[PDB]
């Protein structure tokens, strides 16, 4: 019926906006990015401080892991994004092409690919053993705020602040599909059919990528300036989880689009939100006048 989200930690050391928090694959550890240059691993669960992963020369965006959990990429103002053995700490390769601010990335779910999204307008898909660019997609007429892989890796979506959300064959980089106010995130359901955008007009919808429909639309939040993540809670209740602009973290009811629970603490916009794989766990994170990363447990 409804969750019942509960804070348990807050995870303090970043020194400016966080700006993403990634689950890895395997439960165990929460990777945020900052605005402060810095990747920092802490235990999924207790919120345990792990160690702080350096190198890039300006803020990070995103951060995302490989399948296996044993990497990381992050995409940086530096515009390069760097591939990183976590367990080391050390940055394996630099993937160096976009011409601005690299904003978006993520690995393919072979984890043999990376996927980037800059303020260059570009998405660049890149091989991730060489390091090198494979290709560069025209993709968008303005910045590019999101990319993902669907669950097989064959398809790419891609969203921008020129309005648009495209879906891209990931094989030979040619466009599939199009579907206007900025589009702030775009991601694949869990079940491939579906993919979830937001829109800088406080709104997430929920599209039947092949159909070209919108099934679902939730609204209440607050949405208008920030890329803001969304996500599908698949652990417990069907829930749709995302940050907003009025410092709380807004959860819904997927199929009757009714919000569920709203959780207070933070003290900035909640930029970033991710669910646990395996647990009823949400991390979220706010912006700089904030810098603190909190963990919210459910029993359902
Ligand atoms: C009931 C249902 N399941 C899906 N699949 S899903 O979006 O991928 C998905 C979302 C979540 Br939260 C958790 C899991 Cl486990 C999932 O599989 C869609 N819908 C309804 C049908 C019309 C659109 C909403």
């Amino acid at each position: 019926v409804k969750p019942n989200y509960a804070l348990k930690f807050t995870l303090a050391g970043h020194t400016k906006a966080v700006s993403s928090v990634k689950f890895s694959p395997n439960g165990e550890w929460l990777a945020s990015s900052s605005a402060d240059k810095l990747i920092k691993i802490w235990g999924a669960y207790d919120g345990k401080f792990e160690k702080t992963i350096s190198g890039h020369k300006l803020g990070i965006s995103d951060v995302a892991w490989s399948s296996d959990s044993n990497l990381l990429v992050s995409a940086s103002d530096d515009k390069t994004l760097k591939i990183w053995d976590v367990s080391s700490g050390k940055c394996l390769k630099t993937l160096k092409g976009h011409s601005n601010y690299v904003f978006c990335c993520n690995f393919n779910p072979q984890s043999n690919l990376i996927v980037s999204g800059s303020f260059d307008e570009s998405v660049r898909i890149w091989d991730v053993k060489t390091g090198k660019c494979l290709k560069t997609l025209p993709a968008h007429s303005d910045p590019v705020s999101a990319v993902h892989f669907n669950r097989d890796g064959s398809l790419i979506v891609s969203s921008s602040y020129d309005g648009l959300c495209r879906i891209w064959d990931t094989a030979s980089g040619q466009c599939l599909k199009t579907l206007n106010p900025p589009v702030s995130f775009v991601k694949f359901s869990p079940n491939g059919k579906y993919i979830l955008a937001a829109t800088l007009d406080n709104t997430l919808k929920l599209w039947d990528y092949s159909k070209g429909k919108c099934l679902k639309t939730y609204t209440g939040h607050k949405n208008e300036k920030y890329c803001i993540f969304a996500n599908f809670s698949v652990t417990g209740g069907k829930w749709i989880v995302s940050g907003s602009e009025d410092n709380l973290v807004y959860i819904w009811n997927l199929q009757t689009k009714e919000i569920v629970q709203k959780l207070q603490g933070h003290t900035d916009v909640v930029i970033s939100t991710a669910c646990h794989p395996t647990e009823n766990i949400i991390a979220s994170a706010a912006l700089e006048n904030d810098k603190t990363i909190k963990l919210w447990k459910s029993d359902c």
